[PDB]
């Protein structure tokens, strides 16, 4: 039985709003549901990308490693082999 | 949430013609208009689904992870809750 438990990107782009928010870090499924009223930025940038991969405007905007740290406790997969991007 | 713009089915199935074209995908809408042409798959099949959901074939297809992330471009506001299915 592995460890991990891997998600298809049809499953992610589900849970797209406020209520179950799912998003994609460099290849790894984070339920940001709880933070998005805690997020420095606000959540108007977080939920338009929910249920996607933000990995692009996570980096381009450049995050604190102590925001990198965060992330960890809403880690709930990785992304299935199949979805990966070689 | 705050900044979030709603549609109704009803008025993205006034959006079925080449002149502007809208597209359901998740309970997200997306004008892809300009995509029409640039799409590897033909513009045929978008046209022929225009104004509706496409979430099925978008998914049967096995679109890839890029193809996803081309969609982000496109959207322009969420599906109002009551005329999301069970
Ligand atoms: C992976 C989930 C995320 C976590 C845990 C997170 C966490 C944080 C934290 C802790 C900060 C405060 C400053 C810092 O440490 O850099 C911050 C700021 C910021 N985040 Fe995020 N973030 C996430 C996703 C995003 C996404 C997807 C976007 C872009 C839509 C974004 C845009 C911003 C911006 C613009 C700021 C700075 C706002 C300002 O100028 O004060 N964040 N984030
Ligand atoms: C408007 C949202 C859509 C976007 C952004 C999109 C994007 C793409 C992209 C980038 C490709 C090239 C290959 C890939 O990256 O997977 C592709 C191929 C294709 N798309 Fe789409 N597509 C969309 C909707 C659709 C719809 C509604 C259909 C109709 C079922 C469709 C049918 C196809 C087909 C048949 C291919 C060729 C696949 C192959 O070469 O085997 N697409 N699409």
């Amino acid at each position: 039985d592995p460890a991990v438990t891997y998600y298809r990107l049809e499953e992610v782009a589900k849970r797209n709003t406020a209520e179950e928010t799912w998003m994609v870090i460099h290849g790894r499924v984070y339920d940001i549901t709880r933070f998005l009223s805690e997020h420095p930025g606000g959540e108007e940038l977080l939920l338009e990308q929910a249920g996607a991969d933000a990995t692009e405007s996570f980096e381009d905007l450049g995050h604190s490693p102590d925001a990198r740290e965060m992330l960890k406790q809403y880690y709930i997969g990785d992304v299935h082999p199949n979805d990966l991007k070689p």
